[PDB]
């Protein structure tokens, strides 16, 4: 109503001239700290530099590295600007003092003495350790026990502590009403594995902690608020709460954050609220609007989810006052802390308690440590119930709290910037959010939608949770069929069989293969070469539409066919459904790219001339297809080949041939012309090299181990007789990928990145990270972290999501991994081997070796498992070089933070594929075009706009206009 | 002038009053000619198709052909416009087509041109007769076109006694208006040599003088006049100089005319240059002042060489250009007679005023127009001037068919003063406009231009024609040097020395070689693998600014390094020149390709992720170089690998060992850095197999035969001990190419366009056409005029522009090529086999060979020489089987007027440059990228924007730009 919004405004006015002149230190232009956040706020490119080097700055250890970082980040000091060895002295205090800003102490003593100080200036706290997305088990313990030793600090000092000031009732408590001793903390802290994937698992380990600190909390009568953080997590934490809540169903001293900025909450908050009515317990909400925007809206976009915060300022705002309302109504049940540094938003709370006439003792107000002073003298003056957020550790845990400190204050939209760094538009920060929400609102080829990557799959969600079981038992309905050869559009059956089993369980028979022999393949590329003719001269357009056709098949599809592979080659839940979104990804992508090639372009603009430029295919293709991306390289390979004009002969893995056997379904799906695509399984050792040799092959595209592929390329170089043309080969065969630590990097994003690029999915990648070269000066630290978390993981059955990793692909795998293995521990030194699951299936210990030099085998040979090498770099220049030191160069990664040494790594660690702060596995399509040279390839990129041609050869017709000294004239034509 | 334009204005005033409305009968819309040509020019696509239908009509001689035609130009009957309707069809266009040539006509025979001339006498009209015929064929077409004008001077002596003269003011009672000869005759020069071409300067003018002198004779005999047509810009100074040569043989004699065209900028320096030849001469002379017959085709012409535009190309300048060389004509009346040749009223108006102005005597100036044109303007003189008189053509339509379109494009054109005044209904004082009033009213990427190709050697210029003779015996005086080779920026010598002669004549030695040994070799591969490193990290700008500075250098000495081609492989003079624009083409085009693609381009729009995709080079590139093409080819491999950023040990063709070492020269003066390019000619029997096998090559770049083409693909495919990458393999392997000669082709186009595809360089391309594949129903008369032709030409040393080919390349290849022709002679049956020098050069015959069938073996193997097998096809769809027939698909031609035809060639005649109705030779960079597949090569087209991609890598670089939940927006990203 507009009665209320009056007294806000009436409210907020009041709040702001009470307040006048009075400025956070963050703005204040007068200490060092205003200057620099000034700066950042009118030049963008210096933001950037400045909280760049806030992040690496603790991390600067020696003199070397932090003189080198201020150059890099800053330039040169007759360059810098003014407020910017003495320049390391100046530096290092002015940064260091901004960081303790926003922190009670480093350590617990600290904090206590200055938690004790705050109380006397009658502020109340709720006490943060420093730190979050813990690593290890120990880590967790750790940051555990520090809430054990806090609570013991306050539980002897709140005795001798009088309550502060308020209307009445216990004199012992605060305000008269509430615990002394509060205190927040941060889920993700508690294990290191969190990961709603394994929901049950990841609810457990955080819920068994947090209950251990609960108990000790509820001794000394205190209070527990449970914070909240990514989205990724939300769901785990609502349900940790939801457990531990009524596991002490009478104890009322437990709050959960609920962030206003996620269109979640609108429901999250009803469901909550109705939760506790149904089972009669009270609750306590810490309402904010929300830390990680940024970092929301990228993860969600990255990955073609719904973005689950809202996008338009205001409306966090709208949100946060429509709730906040909500809470406020059912404050019978519902304890309500304000968390917000916005005069708007808390001089509507105060209105809306007045109001509902709520009762004091069911409310309070909450800011941050070190921010909106002001803000915060009001609300003790005027309210007198504020309690700060007070943090405490060091500075590298505390390095994601502080940037997000600072991306506070100085966003575009933040309100305290817009209040105390702006000319102050008082009647605008005041309005009615929903009405500054209306008026945002007010003002926001081929007929083909552009390329976007599917959806990945979103485990926040309960139906993609509950898919999977369902969607394995499913599958496990309809084992033990015998797949047929598929030539010429009929299913053709042989005497021949093998069967293929589940590599985590290999008693399971999923199923039994027909093997083509040699006259199999004799009539499937007989049947190809005589559907070649009428597909070349079918339209480009037509030929996409059958991709596009198929891929809408698979999505339909996309559980079932990732439980499949879940099943057939020990793929995880994530894993299996990432290959099939890239299959679906590779028909969408060269469709449009077919479409694009499609058309002849006028070359040249002579006139009475008109010169095409045009492409056609080859011939019959031979796909011969790996088991490691069962779907999405067979079906890159092969609708490539197709999508271009060419019929192929494809012959899958025999491990994973049921899925070789969807692109028969698919293709069929589709209504794909007889002939076109042939499904021909078969023994390597009958069949292999007749198909690679025969002289109706035009093209083969071969992805696989190096030695098969260089014979491949040798044997197809020779022109037989009645063979056509000179064989085209897309090859692609690996690589000894390295991962290289500087040692500036930030080794909590460095540690589960190198963990997963080199054991997501046992290791069983091309693009696997079996090298990780460590800078001397971080060896150590980051050795001891990785193995720390590797040790929380767990090998076993793919589907058991609780699982890292699981079996590799068959015996022979197995057989030869161990032998790698073994071969690497005479090597180097075993840093760790996992435990295995005893009995049948196909396991190998994850593996880590250190002690390893460029001359050691498994510094060389694809191991193509879960084996990671460590290598110890004496300095950057070593590490390049250690880097390039194998004859592969498909993937690599480097995590730094020295912009010399990254514009180093760009140019130098010459691979096909380099990725910055991130694991070098999980490239996608048009994103990250894959592909390499040297022993890795021909130098063919999977997934990009180079790729088609690789399957086409040009053609030009030139034709003179002219006749009889007349000729038409053409738009593009050169004329006078 | 204002006065005097006033009187003009005026006088042509009363000229269209006096005219009455009447409409030229090709603007009478009541006629079918005028309803045809009134929606030609309402409906552009309408004109195409009607204009290029009555080209081919006189060609459809069978009911089939005709009917077919006729609904491929038109359309099925219901569908074309209401004048087009009525085979019964067949009849009633024959018969409006047969109509509208008749129009332009006066007769198809001499006997029945001499009546109707008679006939127009008795109207008040005087004639020049024109016997249809143009750019000859042979010297026995040109002795029939010689033989029709002395038949018809014979007829006109026996008929002229008995006519009275055409009414005069006085004079003489026996002569036309008391002063002109009755008899006056044109004749076209190039109908009386078809071999007429700047090119041989000399001997066009004595052939075509010649044959005018005979016809002259006859002439004088009966006191006749004769002129001599002025045609295409290519022999305006032939024809000139034929005109000064004749005039001068007899002084005595004043009817000998020369039409000047008001069109050509050459036109005011070339009437004054005359006029003052004819007083230092005291001879008088005579001028028909034209505009111009050829506008579209010189504009055309030249831009498609990239010359300069001979043509103004405003209209109104040329009509202002027109009345400026009149007035010019008439003020110099004592020695030039002058013939007004226009439609135009306002120019007819402005003649007459000036006339009058300078008070000419009326004997000094007569007005001519075009029988079947312009009616009313016509009887307009003949009422105000009374001496007009018709330009008669008369013969067979399809003698007459340039002629013919010219006149349809004449009254058509958008510009035509006709159209304007009776179609277009335009303002009477607009037309009459002064036109030099009416001109004056009318009046790249990366700093660099966009890419034209560079100017072709043009002999209608003087020095251009000077600048051989004197370059080829500059080059005489460097004879006689030893070649090093040049290894790391350093010459090395060796002991192993083979000469290289001129293939005209091998007495004369042009220098000595050093032999490259394998330890050589072995050397410059080192050096270009050391210089390597620093040369890819050289920014891709700076090394396209290398080839920009070889290519400036390359332009300095263009008539040098083309000389040197003329005597050390054989080379016409042009095909010199070419060969050098090639190479400068392939440097500026690769140059501007390696700028384009040397920028990384943001590849994906997610936020918080950077994903740069670019190129790297391989490494080191041998470059393995023919003789056919000895600059262009080899600066185009070469100067690819080395933009891109290889490095290049290069191995030119052992007898074009000097141009090879221009590369060295051109990249010396470049200043590119040492070991990028290295030269090492050797023996390929001693080092061969020595470069391609080696470890450290990653490139192979090769034009040549198939069986080195295919050795050196195999034995690139093994990877060696040492060796970094698996070979890429640029190949070009040649051709078996043919050209169809359909049953509607214009035959005067294709008979030359054949036979310069087929012996051009003596049939030393591998684009050459060494197949003619000719349709039953025009073969017989297709192979009489190409044997005619071929008989014109002489065999002979190339440094003589008279000849049309000289010897092959060297003892073996003449050896070689007479064996193929002697295994022709037994398959089929000579046709054309010329005669040779005596005495010494490596001389093969032009040979011709009919009979020919796709078993036998020289409709199979390339030959690569002046041998061409003509094969009898049954129908066209026999030609297209048959074009496909070889194993080989590099180009391929089709000469042919049916859309259908077309259309089927295009999509079936699968080649790699296909050509529509001109020869299948000299593609140029851009407008023609060149090369193919099947046995002909492995898809590289040379010269196009996908070739640079082959030397290169494409790498990866993806960068997780966030830190700390922070990251920088980009201007590509997907946001909120
Ligand atoms: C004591 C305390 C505890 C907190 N605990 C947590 C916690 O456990 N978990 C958590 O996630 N947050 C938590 N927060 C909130 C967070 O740390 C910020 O302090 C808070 O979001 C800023 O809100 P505001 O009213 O102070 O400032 P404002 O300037 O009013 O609000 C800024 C907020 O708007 C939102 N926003 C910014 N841009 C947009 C946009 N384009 N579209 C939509 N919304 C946008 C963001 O949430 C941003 O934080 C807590 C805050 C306090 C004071």
């Amino acid at each position: 109503n507009s009665e209320l919004n009056t007294k806000i405004v009436n409210r907020g006015k009041e709040f702001f001239g009470s307040i006048s002149g009075e400025k956070p230190s963050l703005f204040n232009k007068g200490a060092w700290m205003g200057k620099a956040m000034d700066w950042s706020m009118q030049n963008e490119q210096f933001k950037i530099q400045m909280f760049r080097f806030v992040d690496v700055f603790p991390s600067l250890t020696t003199s070397k590295l932090l003189t080198e970082h201020i150059r890099e980040y800053f330039g040169n000091e007759q360059d810098m600007p003014a407020f910017m060895a003495v320049l390391n002295k100046v530096l290092t205090s002015n940064i260091e003092e901004m960081a303790r800003q926003f922190i009670v102490g480093e350590t617990t003593k600290e904090a206590v003495k200055n938690l004790e100080k705050l109380r006397k200036d009658g502020f109340a706290a709720v006490v943060d350790v420093l730190g979050e997305a813990t690593l290890s088990e120990e880590e967790a313990e750790v940051y555990t026990n520090t809430y054990l030793e806090l609570l013991e600090a306050l539980k002897k000092e709140q005795g001798s502590w009088k309550g502060l000031p308020g209307k009445g009732g216990d004199p012992g408590l605060d305000w008269g009403h509430a615990p002394k001793v509060n205190i927040a903390v941060k889920p993700t802290a508690l294990f290191c594995l969190a990961n709603p994937q394994d929901f049950e698992g990841s609810v457990v380990a955080i819920l068994d902690r947090m209950r251990r600190i609960f108990k000790k909390v509820m001794e000394l009568n205190g209070f527990l608020c449970i914070d909240m953080e990514s989205y990724r997590h939300k769901e785990i934490i609502l349900e940790v709460f939801r457990r531990l809540k009524l596991e002490y169903r009478d104890y009322p001293h437990l709050g959960i954050v609920l962030q206003a900025y996620l269109k979640d909450n609108d429901k999250d908050l009803d469901d909550l609220l109705a939760w506790a009515k149904e089972h009669k317990v009270q609750i306590s909400v810490r309402l904010v609007k929300g830390a990680y925007w940024d970092y929301e809206t990228v993860k969600a976009k990255q990955n073609d989810w719904e973005v689950p915060v809202w996008t338009i300022k205001a409306e966090s705002d709208a949100a946060y006052e429509r709730q906040a309302r909500k809470i406020l109504e059912n404050h019978q049940i519902c304890h309500f802390a304000c968390a917000s540094h916005n005069i708007r938003t808390i001089s509507a709370v105060m209105e809306m308690a007045r109001e509902l006439n709520v009762p004091e003792d069911r409310y309070e107000f909450q800011v941050l440590y070190g921010m909106a002073e002001p803000v915060r003298k009001g609300i003790l003056k005027v309210a007198g119930r504020i309690r700060l957020y007070a943090p405490y550790g060091n500075m590298v845990p505390g390095m994601g709290y502080l940037v997000r400190r600072l991306l506070e204050n100085t966003a575009n939209e933040s309100f305290l910037r817009q209040s105390f760094a702006e000319d102050a538009q008082i009647e605008r920060l005041l309005e009615d959010p929903a009405v500054t929400v209306e008026r945002e609102r007010a003002a926001r080829l081929g007929g083909l939608p552009p390329f976007n990557n599917e959806a990945m799959v979103d485990f926040t969600r309960a139906d993609h949770r509950a898919a999977f079981p369902k969607h394995i038992a499913q599958v496990r309905t309809q084992l033990g069929k015998t797949y047929p050869l598929f030539i010429n559009g009929k299913e053709v059956r042989t005497n021949d069989l093998i069967p293929t089993v589940n590599p985590n369980k290999p008693s399971e028979v999923l199923g039994q293969i027909c093997q083509a022999g040699t006259t199999e393949v004799g009539d499937a590329i007989a049947a190809a070469k005589a559907a070649f003719p009428a597909w070349r001269d079918t339209d480009p357009r037509t030929r996409a539409e059958y991709l596009l056709k198929a891929a809408q098949a698979a999505r339909k599809r996309l559980f079932e066919l990732s439980a499949w592979q879940v099943l057939e080659i020990g793929k995880q839940w994530d894993q299996a459904y990432a290959d099939v979104t890239e299959a679906i990804d590779f028909l969408e992508y060269y469709a449009r790219e077919m479409i694009r090639l499609g058309q002849p372009q006028r070359v040249g603009h002579a006139p009475g001339e008109l010169n095409h430029y045009f492409y056609e295919p080859k011939g019959v293709a031979a796909v011969i297809a790996p088991w490691n991306f069962p779907l999405a390289i067979s079906m890159g390979m092969a609708s490539a080949a197709i999508v271009t004009g060419n019929c192929v002969v494809f012959k899958p893995s025999g491990i994973t041939s049921i899925i070789g056997w969807h692109l028969v379904e698919l293709f069929r799906e589709a209504g794909l012309p007889e002939g076109v695509f042939n499904f021909t399984p078969g023994r390597g050792s009958v069949m292999g090299d007749y198909l690679v040799d025969h002289p109706d092959i035009s093209l083969i595209a071969f992805t696989g181990s190096m030695e098969t592929g260089l014979r491949i390329i040798e044997r197809a170089a020779k022109v037989h007789p009645g063979q056509a043309n000179v064989k085209k080969i897309i090859s692609e065969m690996g690589g000894k990928n390295a991962i290289i630590i500087d040692d500036d990097a930030d080794l909590d994003e460095a540690v589960p990145h190198v963990l997963y690029s080199a054991f997501g999915f046992q290791g069983q990648k091309c693009s696997a990270c079996s090298r990780v070269i460590v800078l001397d000066a971080v060896y150590d630290k980051f050795i001891e972290r990785l193995v720390s978390m590797a040790k929380a993981t767990k090998v076993g059955p793919s589907e058991d999501p609780a699982n890292y990793m699981g079996a590799v692909a068959d015996d022979k795998a197995m057989k030869s991994i161990k032998e790698y293995a073994e071969i690497g521990k005479r090597e180097g030194h075993v840093l760790y081997e996992s435990p295995v699951p005893a009995g049948e299936g196909y396991f190998v210990p994850m593996t880590i070796i250190g002690g390893i030099k460029p001359e050691h085998r498994i510094a060389q040979e694809e191991i193509f498992g879960p084996v990671l090498a460590v290598m110890r770099a004496k300095d950057f220049d070593q590490a390049i070089e250690w880097a390039n030191s194998t004859q592969f160069a498909l993937t690599g990664g480097i995590f730094s933070r020295s912009p010399e040494h990254l514009a180093k790594a760009r140019r130098e660690f010459r691979v096909g594929n380099l990725y910055i702060n991130r694991n070098n596995t999980g490239a996608l399509v048009e994103r990250q075009p894959f592909g390499g040279a040297r022993m890795s390839g021909v130098g063919t990129k999977a997934g990009g706009p180079d790729y088609l041609l690789h399957f086409m050869d040009p053609r030009v017709v030139t034709e003179n206009t002219m006749r009889r000294g007349f000729a038409p004239i053409e738009e593009d034509d050169d004329w006078v």
